[PDB]
């Protein structure tokens, strides 16, 4: 019922979708948008079946995850739940969307457990939040990462010399599971229904599975709001007033409660990080549709 | 049909509320901020909240008919009426669009947000340039009578003197405003002050609150008189803050755990929202460390956690 | 025996300063510097004659005071004792040579007393400092620091707020001398003669009064070395290494502890406050002449 | 003549010194920093002072001779290496001149200085940079033992592997260093941190650390040996760092009240310079909050006030 007073019309849905894509190419020449509904429609226009790794949007993906399988208040005790590297007052990360938290947030999950089934673990819940589509993992980010990621080598140093890691984890494989994660490869396709997921209370709305709880779903989505968008995220709350989260990639992931996910991928970044085309296209489309989480 | 799913039974409702301002009680920690003794507004055990839905039922329970000044809890109010009348590319040349850091200017050299003490004192400033002291103050009680529905509204002269003759504080902001340039042409920063001083003097009731607290829930119309009070963009706008500025150093645990748009100020009073649902407006004199109710922080939160009302509740 | 060693040959020395001084030409055109040496040889080139008024200058001629006064124990209950408005971990001004911390200094002096006394019985000290030479006052400074004067005003309110000054003080009487000490007038000549009562531990050289504690010489000429030049005072520090105070005036008064005291006047100030050619021409003066503090 | 106005009698001098060393031992209040109790330099008791002034004469009391690493105490050497070999312009590109504040780079992206860590590592990868790990340490070493006049110098392999195992911290600031990009061409960020943990590793006495701190006080002339060591440039920098930068969050205090060149360390040592003068290395582990050597500080404190040592005494 509500997802029908906020979308009557599909077909004139998506029709107005393509009009604000291609307002917005007036900005390689990578441009695509997916969305899936909470009840399952999909569509997709432009690039959107080119893979291409989550980096910073699994952020939101991990945290909910060790929330659904460890619960709030375990998972707070080691990355703080507010905006801002450095540590906030209790000696914590300020949380789970910035890299030091996504860092401790990823040595929560299977601490009794090795690096090839910490991945597997976390893989599984993914696929199942994509339903299972396009979900691949790119070795060369990886290893890039690996060798290049000098900034997230010093936060985990940092982390450790803080004691701010459960006990007995080794920083060294938590950042390799991190970097890992980062690696994973979807399409604007495959990642639509990831956010549709979150959309949708935390059951994949394309398979009727249940996936994440609905405290991990609100949890991530109330940081998605707030942390989502690096430096842009004050302005992106203002202006757009939904769950999103960017990534280096160009990606951006946007929830609209109980409408749905989309999964945007236009390469070239704005000032700040975020997507230039992405970003635009949301404000758009929010403005027209009235979408803005304090939109009456 | 969205506020049936969200309240399927009134009375039922109003039944948990009682229950849970019951509960609360059990509760008597914090401090009373400029504790007076002869003041009502000193009573620490002052406790009262009031509700408005967005189709006008109401319920009260407790000291809800008690004035009280608005203080910070008008912030929201006069930077809502300033969008509504200037728009808000206007209103944000001059004061930022987000909160600032557990004060300061932003990048661009002004205040970070309506909800802190300097970001307030400049959008006072915004308010009807070209006309008087008198016809200022006058103007933005106009617009805070409709969004109250013409229910109580009364002004504290103990406590407008009292913040000009000992609010160092807002004159140190007022000063800096001042030399860093923040306020439009042709206003004066001391009449300025001198207008947030009397704003904040404003006194409302739980009830007549809650009825603001209400216009705001419902899109800028006052539901108990239809009136058009504040543009839909105005409301958006002020809600978003009211979510991320709008309990101090508080904001981020409250918008993490209770999800609403709320503001709360120093005599204890704490305005929330529930957008298409209702306003609410409680009171509880004594302060936690942030300097919000430690009772009116922790109703909201049983109650918002039990009727899911967190704005990411599925 | 010590001055003896430094400058062997007076003439001879201000024949350098001279070229000196006219080197740094190559930079209204206001330019003079003038020289008191401990044993009371004197020495000016350029516009040495032209009153001007010692603004921030006077900081450190206040705090010498104050110590002078009250003692170093006292004092610095309320203002700290090292570089940086804000204030500190014990919450009071970073040191005497920022403003607020001057504002506070300025509290302290003779608090049982009203305006025109305060002001008189600083005035005596300045006027023992500079050899009873010229000491002026402009009002129209004066009445502009009290009109235009908004940072300060701040500052005031915030002391005031944080509770900074000693009891019964009334913050806007001492902001009023803390404006009127501004004012006070000098010339390079006498300047320099201040600038030497501090070079030669408190004694004024031209008379022989005993004018400041050798404990008030000895914190000054600490602070100055760190805190007297503003955002340029670790620069200072580094390259030149000796104690000075700038003004917004184009005032630079150095002193060359048991050597000379000197006051230069160049109006156009560098990005960080302090007078251009000033600031150059006590580079260029201390590196031929081997005055650095840790010259060996 | 200046050292004779300074120290007019010797034996008059030593004698008061002794006497201050004795009255400091009623202080034992600090905390040894990771301390092992079958080690000697853990012992909360371990107290020596030794001196070199510049015309070499001597003067040890208390535990004089007991090894102990550098640690932070090399700082201020291998700055003063890099400048005496490369000059101030090339090294002051990577590395700035003044106190950073109560870690991070400044406004140009480079350390704040060469005495906190994060600039002390990267001093240490400018020496030598065309060489071999090996080659750089011992050129190092080359220097340090004509500082000291070839008296003790050692290796603690120990404290080396330890620092390796566990240095965390400084894994942290190596691999920020490098994300900036504030190294020169040429160098591998870990060389360079295994260099400066090496360096930190050397052992010296209070004797030997006396005659290195006496090398400075005489303008980078070795006092024993008659040996010139260090450029006066490299000299006049490193003392006017010390001053303002050598002794972390307590640098402005002691600058005001004490007023000499000076560098601590976790070990509980102070290098202390007084120019002209003489050199000093004192010693004693329980280190108070600000990671200063307790019983260290408040010597240093009475001895300078007694003898009117403070740069800007009259
Ligand atoms: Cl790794
Ligand atoms: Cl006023
Ligand atoms: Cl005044
Ligand atoms: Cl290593």
């Amino acid at each position: 019922l509500y997802f029908q007073s906020m979308i009557p019309d599909f077909e004139e849905f998506t029709g107005h979708v393509d009009r604000i894509f291609e307002d917005v190419k007036e900005l390689p020449d990578l441009w695509g948008v997916s969305l899936c509904t909470v009840d399952g429609q999909r569509h997709s226009v432009g690039h959107t079946k080119i893979p291409f790794c989550l980096q910073s949007c699994v952020k939101p993906l991990t945290y909910a995850i060790s929330i659904s399988t460890l619960g709030t208040d375990y998972v707070h005790k080691f990355v703080g739940k507010e905006p801002s590297l450095s540590l906030n007052e209790e000696g914590i990360p300020h949380n789970p969307m910035v890299n030091a938290g996504a860092i401790v947030v990823s040595s929560l999950i299977k601490m009794d457990c090795n690096k090839a089934e910490k991945f597997d673990f976390v893989l599984q819940y993914l696929n199942k939040m994509a339903g299972n589509e396009y979900m691949g993992f790119s070795n060369a980010t990886f290893q890039s990462e690996k060798e290049t990621g000098d900034r997230n080598y010093a936060i985990g140093y940092y982390l450790k010399e803080k004691k701010c890691f459960p006990k007995g984890v080794d920083m060294m494989a938590a950042l390799d599971l991190y970097f890992q994660l980062c690696s994973v490869e979807v399409t604007c396709e495959s990642g639509s229904v990831m956010a549709a997921t979150l959309a949708n209370g935390g059951i994949c709305p394309i398979t009727g599975e249940s996936v994440l709880s609905a405290e991990a779903v609100r949890n991530t989505l109330s940081l998605m709001h707030s942390c989502g968008m690096y430096d842009f995220s004050g302005q992106f709350a203002f202006h757009v007033g939904l769950p999103a989260k960017s990534a280096v990639s160009g990606a951006i992931l946007l929830v609209v409660p109980n409408v749905m996910g989309m999964m945007c991928l236009s390469p070239p970044l704005d000032k700040l990080g975020n997507s230039h085309r992405g970003t635009s296209f949301c404000q758009k489309l929010v403005s027209l549709f009235n979408f803005h989480n304090y939109d009456n």
